[PDB]
């Protein structure tokens, strides 16, 4: 409703700054680490979507610190990325170079096929839902599930990890052109040229890139190219030499020792209940304050609390 009441137990662990999004989205502070968040406000009148973010860590993919719910409202707190929609960047330099695009599109492959392997579909790769961090890496972000520039041929007709590899292509399509494959002011068109599935292929495209491209635009399923072979690819490979590193830097399993010491400071217990707890994962204020702690880290930055 209108009621500031629900801010009460959030304002314990987290200091307001400013609005954006307007679900509200704002940008606050964890106390206790002093770490940016940002703190998704929801007012009840996808429980289970959040289940998902719960079982996903991997360093693309944009992390989940806490969830805050009261009878009123229900609150996400989630890494906070300045540097905004990779849409906003595509369009700020008209289109991307091969050897950026490469940068960029690996990242995006890391982070898909990290999903996959937990047996999870995005169904939603569009370039509005892959963030810039202040590293200015690339962090994926909406699991709620148009958009239908970037739908499957498939998905058009009725009948999916291929489906994500459909629009990883359009994804770099529109990495490297600055505008779509497929697009139009008429709807009933757009389905149409999709489903065709012919596309203009720009002058400064390089045939490597055309030849990824076309393996991964396909309108088949099963003639579209695999998670497996995208992910040491040679247009993939091209400036590294090594494959697409998509396996998770950040374990449920593997705590760490830095933190969990200054940790059993902070509560006065010991070592192995400390762990204990946080290895529960309740994404409550725990779970938070590990993980801010872990991304402190991260930094270099000195493991201390407030
Ligand atoms: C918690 C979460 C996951 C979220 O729901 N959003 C919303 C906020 C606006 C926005 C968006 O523009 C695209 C996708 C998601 C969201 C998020 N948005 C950011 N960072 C961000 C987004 C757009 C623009 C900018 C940069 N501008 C605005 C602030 C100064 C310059 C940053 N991080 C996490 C989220």
């Amino acid at each position: 409703s209108g009621s500031m009441k629900d801010y009460d137990e959030l304002l314990k662990y987290y200091e307001l700054h400013e609005t954006i999004g307007t679900a509200k989205v704002k940008l606050a502070c964890h106390i206790l680490t002093g770490e940016m968040v940002a703190i998704k406000i929801m007012d009840k009148n996808i429980k289970t979507e959040i289940e998902a973010l719960k079982n996903l860590r991997h360093q693309h993919i944009c992390q989940l610190y806490h969830v805050l719910e009261t009878a009123n409202k229900i609150f996400m707190v989630l890494e906070y990325c300045p540097g905004g929609e990779l849409f906003d960047y595509i369009i700020s330099q008209d289109r991307l170079s091969e050897e950026e695009t490469r940068v960029v599109f690996r990242q995006i492959v890391s982070a898909v096929a990290y999903v996959h392997s937990q047996g999870y579909a995005h169904r939603d790769l569009k370039p509005e839902n892959l963030l810039f961090d202040e590293y200015h890496k690339l962090k994926l972000i909406d699991f709620g599930l148009g958009s239908l520039a970037y739908a499957a041929p498939e998905l058009i007709q009725g009948k999916g990890s291929e489906a994500d590899v459909w629009s990883m292509g359009i994804l770099l399509y529109v990495l490297m052109c600055g505008f779509l494959p497929f697009d139009d002011d008429n709807v009933m068109a757009l389905y149409k040229k999709i489903m065709r599935g012919k596309y203009d292929v720009p002058k400064w495209l390089s045939p490597s890139s055309i030849l990824l491209l076309q393996q991964m635009l396909q309108v088949d399923p099963k003639k579209r190219i695999s998670m497996k072979n995208l992910l040491n690819h040679p247009w993939i490979m091209q400036d590294y030499n090594y494959p697409v590193e998509w396996q998770s830097k950040n374990p449920f399993i593997h705590l760490d020792d830095d933190c969990v010491t200054e940790l059993s400071v902070h509560h006065r217990n010991n070592r192995q209940t400390m762990e204990d707890l946080i290895s529960l994962w309740q994404y409550d204020h725990l779970t938070a304050t590990y993980l801010l702690l872990l991304a402190k880290k991260a930094r270099g930055k000195p493991v201390r609390l407030r």
